[PDB]
């Protein structure tokens, strides 16, 4: 009786289906797959990117940078919604190729420095490179790349440092608030009396109320399909677009939901 | 005009003065100086110490756990309340004669892992040698060695991973709740409109009530001066000691004229 | 065209059959499965881990452990021959569970606090759960706990931090020289020529001698098959052994071959 | 009897005296003090800085730097010969501020990691703040920024992770291959049956080797003064720089002389 071999971590072929850069805004692009969100922001002194999806896409994003025109060395930051390998894999990668520096806070310094591994929820079972943290940034930050301001706003609960994003760009000169929040779903957590997590509760009702008041004209997720993005459809991608109250006031509604049925 | 030369942390004599290990509980002792507290929690599994002091008391506290009939081997964990020069110092000393193992937040991590560098408010002016974090530990997670629990309390303010350690011994079979809550003090922190630290008004009056709460008979401080210990006398070292109540609404009284002349 | 899935490291069944506690000498002990070494030294101060096996192997160590009455605080010193998935798996978990230490050398913790990736041959394909390394021992520099003296004998090739040890036991009072040489392979390779280890040859060539040279009474490998060790069949496992020349020579002639064939 | 207070790493006023970017080659300067170099490559895709200086000096190397046109973001990596106070000093600094990449080896990442501390012959004595690299590069590995390819000749002695540039620049057109040699002392090292360096004299002896052999025809060192270069003089900075055949042989006659005096 032979010990258990490993299993890597497989997703859906929607996740790892390579698109076209998609526009956002003025400066603002989706460079990665169908259902997993990589943000591209190209300034004056260098591009910024946010999340960078399964550690096979480095390729596919490098593809993409170099069609926007930007070499990898115009590649300045990186920022990381939450350290996990769908959102955080090909950041050890792209750190070596770009020369970028990686800004996040401790809580995902320090789950990125571990490569995802001995995660609250789930172990050693989803498990990337890792990659180092040049730059701890706390709640409230501002991280400013060629005049475009960063605003890091901590949103506790999928992961202890998972961070929204709020920057404002352009859309034909017309300004316009885009909040990158993050997930604020709990698939299989244990909710209540969790030993490696025991203000986990009182971090996401709290993390509701934060997504609620974020500056936001056009909100976006690191998955589309939390917010009702179509990454596929192209020019229609925004149309059924969710708001930051909808957002959060649904997530909150599957939480207390999924609270209750724990209880039963 | 040559460039200024380096200049180290110097502090206090009362802050070195090595002394004889003061008894506080039936497994807790004070083995630090008059005016450092460094404690030690003798179980049936090994001892477990919470904070060191500054870098140069290693040698000190070794000698006070073999007084305790406690070898280095003997030593299982460190517990630290903010990693600073002046009690987190001997850890990576400690860590190599020891074999001891070192738990704390995310936030501690970051910063006992580049030894205190690059300090929120301080910079590189209060540098100690470097040491990594083992365990993570979240806010209000228990650590257990050898049937004594220990309960994180996260208090942000000092540093952004500021803890205060709870845990019940006895006093000749008596239980006693001892709470070892971090420093509440500013020193020359610039409270208002702080770029490095921009919710640090909300965490210090967080933190205050956080104090105010916490299960307390007896309660001790990483400066002895705050919580009005006096080591010195030995035997009358608790007599005048305060309240979780007096040590935080003294310590809310001085924020808020430290904010007051601030904004004058 | 959806990019490929991840692919997860898979070994022979062999490799993952645990097996129970087999005896090499007085204080030496295999904990391992039938394919990977795991060697356990018992001490008057506590135990000794050499290699881990895969990363699945965690739970399998430590009952076997319990076997020798060892618990898992007992054990002190967690030593690598090289830092791969299939050696170094389970020590950032063991290091978790047991409060012990690791002690490589500073090749070997640089990789292994990467968890693998990046690797000079593989790249990412064989990445395990990140462990850091407590103490950075030099070529030479001996290692004693509970009397039992370790020395280093640093033989590159395989992987830059590649590590023999050697230590002296007893059989029933009578000493014997063991040496637990590392790995002389060189699984698809790139010998000549290789960017990343321009010298890899001379590494090899200088390791061979050094195997040649290592006070040696009993020959283990990471591999038993390499030492012509046979672990199922418990009493004769050590019968058809090889010894350090024969090992060092038999591994030379591969390599010859192979840098041979490469030209072609 | 208060314990001993700390005591800053304090050196000659000549080490910190700031000087005007003096040029070596075609695309290299001199940007350090007067008795610590700090070679700058400007290159056609960014600027390459070898070394630093002590951690006070990170102010006025960024001031010369946009003395040559040499914006922050354009330093793209720091190279280093041996991770010590007195040459990796500001590193961590410029990284924050520059955008900057680090290569060293293992043995120079580790040291750079704990900021110098637990040295092998200085302890905690010369702490400068901890900086972590960002690709490990092995012996004789090539890096090239802009062109210009930097050969990487490990030279274990004065750290175990020393290291020599060599790179080919021009002269108005004319090549000049420059060998930036570190340093081959041991001031108050224990040579002989040192436990924390066993294999202390080898290394130096094969690094005294290895130095004859580097191509070079211009040779530079981290204090200028081994290498009888005169950054002061300006024009005559490297009329009677030394060879590396006598460099290396005038270290070795210095190395046997300790040797010997060592053993009476
Ligand atoms: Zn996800
Ligand atoms: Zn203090
Ligand atoms: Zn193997
Ligand atoms: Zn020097």
């Amino acid at each position: 009786a032979p010990l258990p071999q490993l299993r890597a971590y497989t997703v859906d072929a929607s996740w790892l289906q390579p698109m076209a850069p998609l526009q956002v805004a003025d400066h603002t692009w989706q460079i990665g797959t169908e259902d997993l969100t990589a943000l591209l922001v190209q300034t004056a002194e260098g591009a910024v990117l946010l999340d960078g999806g399964m550690p096979q896409m480095a390729g596919h994003l490098l593809d993409n940078m170099k069609l926007r025109g930007v070499a990898p060395q115009d590649l300045r930051l990186i920022l990381l919604s939450h350290a996990h390998a769908d959102h955080a894999g090909p950041v050890a990668e792209l750190k070596r190729r770009t020369g970028a520096h990686v800004a996040a806070n401790a809580e995902t310094a320090v789950l990125l420095a571990r490569g995802g591994s001995n995660d609250l929820h789930f172990g050693d079972g989803i498990t990337y490179p890792p990659a180092s943290a040049d730059r701890i940034i706390m709640d409230g930050e501002v991280v400013t790349v060629g005049g475009i301001a960063f605003t890091a706003h901590f949103m506790p609960g999928h992961t202890p440092g998972s961070t929204a994003w709020t920057w404002t760009d352009t859309r034909d000169g017309k300004p316009v608030r885009i909040a990158y929040a993050d997930s604020l779903s709990a698939p299989g957590y244990q909710l209540k009396g969790n030993p490696r997590y025991p203000r986990l509760i009182e971090d996401y009702k709290r993390s509701f109320a934060t997504v609620r008041a974020l500056p936001c004209d056009l909100l976006l997720t690191p998955h589309p399909g939390a917010s009702n993005w179509n990454y596929a459809v192209g020019s229609k991608a925004s149309a059924e677009a969710l708001t930051c109250n909808a957002y959060a006031d649904a997530a909150e509604k599957k939480f207390d939901a999924q609270l209750a049925r724990e209880t039963a």
